[PDB]
C-alpha cells in the first residue's frame, strides 16, 4: 500500500500489527479523543518514540506536543466532527527528536488515522 492511497483506509483495515509494521510509511490510529490504539515500526523509526509503550497515551496532549496546532489538531478535530476526516499537509516534527520534515495525512478508518513519510 502506498502513502496517500484512495483507499488505504480499506487496505489497512485488514491488517495485522506485523502487517501494519511491514508499512513503507509511518501510520498511527488515534480514537476521536486523540488517544493512540495503533502506532506502527515505520513511526517509530521517524520518531524515536518505542510503538509499544505510546499505546494508550495522548498524541496531542503528550506524546506530540508540536501538533496541538490549528494545523494539526484543529484539522484533526474538524475532521472528526464532520465525518470526512481525509486530509493531507506538511509538517515538522521537533518534540524529543532531530527536527524532521514530513508529509502528513489523516483519514477516518473504517477511530482515525494519522500517517506520516519523510520528506
Ligand atoms: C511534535 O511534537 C511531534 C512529535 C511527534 C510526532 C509524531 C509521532 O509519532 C510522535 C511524536
Amino acid at each position: 500500500v502506498a502513502f496517500g492511497s484512495e483507499d488505504i483506509e480499506n487496505t489497512l483495515a485488514k491488517m495485522d500489527d506485523g502487517q501494519l509494521d511491514g508499512l513503507a510509511f509511518g501510520a498511527i490510529q488515534l480514537d476521536g479523543d486523540g488517544n493512540i490504539l495503533q502506532y506502527n515500526a515505520a513511526e517509530g523509526d521517524i520518531t524515536g518514540r518505542d510503538p509499544k509503550q505510546v499505546i494508550g497515551k495522548n498524541f496531542f496532549k503528550d506524546v506530540a506536543p508540536c501538533t496541538d496546532s490549528p494545523e494539526f489538531y484543529g484539522k484533526f478535530k474538524e475532521g472528526v466532527a464532520s465525518g470526512n476526516l481525509n486530509t493531507m499537509f506538511e509538517y515538522t516534527f521537533d518534540y524529543q527528536m532531530t527536527p524532521t520534515k514530513v508529509k502528513v495525512h489523516m483519514k477516518k478508518a473504517l477511530s482515525y488515522w494519522v500517517f506520516v513519510k519523510r520528506v
